[PDB]
């Protein structure tokens, strides 16, 4: 029993990191195969960002201009090339510690892992979510970028994330390994704004039933609801509309506690409208939105 | 900026974790050198439990009936001994991946990273801190027996921790790398009570340095206290006495923000007196407390 914010191993991971300097700046890297992925904001200076046109930036780099450090080896550059907001470095070593990996683009509401890195070494691993408006709160430092986001599944690591930016507002915008943004957020030193962040309605119930399963059951009331009803009470609290493909993904949840899912959301509803009246759940003092409901299944059964 | 509950990179534990088995049961071990540790209960079968006699117990085992795995291969057992609550098992092979390790007992109020692991493999890491009382709050099944907490210093590892019992309450306990458990706990299937669970203040007041730091400043107010004052709320609220140590531990974070210690005081006084109001410190509703000063400063500055 017990029930935390759990990360996966990062040790295939730390394997990976790697420094990339590109004149003053310096930011870590993912080494796999003969290729390290970093942001492409490594060609940039502090007057670049407000503007900067990285095709023009990147014709002025060379190979050369590139630094790779593997721990305390330098990696030899052979090309280079940008593949939307990351620059991907050829490398003539393959990375003996490469585990089997996938890019891959996670969903809003999905979480994974971060292992947070400073000059290619590693220094803190955390569990988050992609937020409903495509940002992440994260804990991220000057020399972060570049520190990666990944699930692991038995021996096959996932990579979803890479770390760019911190908007003026203190949230994280970063890529998939392929470059690509998630959410409206552009590598550029300007207003952005990130939406209104909702709450993930099917995590929310899915640590519910976390805390059921692990003894904490005086949330759990006489009634239950509809998912129109539940809906009507979720946009008022700006919690995401819950739907079917959500009540199924909570299945086993259900099943194994015994507890209807349109129960648990008339708890959950109960809980929205006259808050937990000092008490706490799991810990926690607020409904915690940053486990799936696979995290929670995966955690209450001991996946390795 | 941002804030997250994080814990240390895995990776060099990860590379220590291997799978003792003796009959029946199975639990983690712990290779460093030519030797695995693991909790001496992996002797008993469930009725042993009840009052076991492990030097009785462990005089029925040989060598040859404490199974040792390490990923695929087979360690071969040339040495067994019981060093207070935890078996010895000397190995014929080193561990090529121990790295730089100390054995150390941590104070209650410290914190540490635990990989937990089932079956010799690791599934995941979570930060968490030694309770006043000396039970951990974690996350774990049956079969996480031998699971690791751990601190690092750069490159040298701490193993402070190996899990070994849940009490019928929840909570967690085990020992330190030495066998010696932390409390007043045993490990036999009885009524076993853990002390009153009281706050670590230093560490909430870290927590509250980190707020300020990361933007959050609503709970700061006009006023100050002394010690004596402070203390006599904090007795009242089951948190633990405020010494001269404390403030100074506190010293570069009140330096960092230029808040007096005795003021983020009164803050907490304010906070323990009126509730957060429906507010949030740091994305909680709950005062913090498993993030020491050092944790804190740490974070805040990318030590790698
Ligand atoms: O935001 C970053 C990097 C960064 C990331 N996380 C946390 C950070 C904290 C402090 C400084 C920088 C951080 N880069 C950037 C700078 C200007 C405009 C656009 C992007
Ligand atoms: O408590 C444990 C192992 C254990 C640890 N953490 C979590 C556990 C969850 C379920 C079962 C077992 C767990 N061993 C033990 C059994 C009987 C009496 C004394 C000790």
């Amino acid at each position: 029993s017990g029930f935390r914010k759990m990360a996966f191993p990062s040790g295939k991971v730390e394997g990976c990191m790697v420094q990339v300097t590109c004149g003053t700046t310096t930011l870590n890297g993912l080494w796999l195969d003969d290729v390290v992925y970093c942001p492409r904001h490594v060609i940039c200076t502090s007057e670049d960002m407000l503007n900067p046109n990285y095709e023009d930036l990147l014709i002025r780099k060379s190979n050369h201009n590139f630094l790779v450090q593997a721990g305390n080896v330098q990696l030899r550059v052979i090309g280079h090339s940008m593949q939307n907001c990351v620059l991907k470095l050829k490398v003539d070593t393959a990375n003996p510690k490469t585990p089997k990996y996938k890019f891959v683009r996670i969903q809003p509401g999905q979480t994974f892992s971060v292992l947070a890195c400073y000059n290619g070494s590693p220094s803190g691993v955390y569990q988050c979510a992609m937020r409903p408006n495509f940002t992440i709160k994260g804990s991220f430092l000057n020399g972060s970028c570049g520190s990666v986001g990944f699930n692991i599944d038995y021996d096959c690591v996932s990579f979803c994330y890479m770390h760019h930016m911190e908007l003026p507002t203190g949230v994280h915008a970063g890529t998939d390994l392929e470059g690509n943004f998630y959410g409206p957020f552009v590598d550029r030193q300007t207003a952005q704004a990130a939406g209104t962040d909702t709450t993930i309605t099917v995590n929310v119930l899915a640590w519910l039933y976390a805390a059921v399963i692990n003894g904490d059951r005086w949330f759990l009331n006489r009634f239950t609801t509809t998912l129109n009803d539940f809906n009507l009470v979720a946009m008022k609290y700006n919690y995401e509309p819950l739907t079917q493909d959500h009540v199924d993904i909570l299945g086993p949840l259900s099943a194994q506690t015994g507890i209807a899912v349109l129960d648990m959301c008339a708890s959950l509803k109960e809980l929205l409208q006259n808050g937990m009246n000092g008490r706490t759940i799991l810990g926690s003092a607020l409904l915690e939105d940053e486990f799936t409901p696979f995290d929670v299944v995966r955690q209450c059964s001991g996946v390795t």
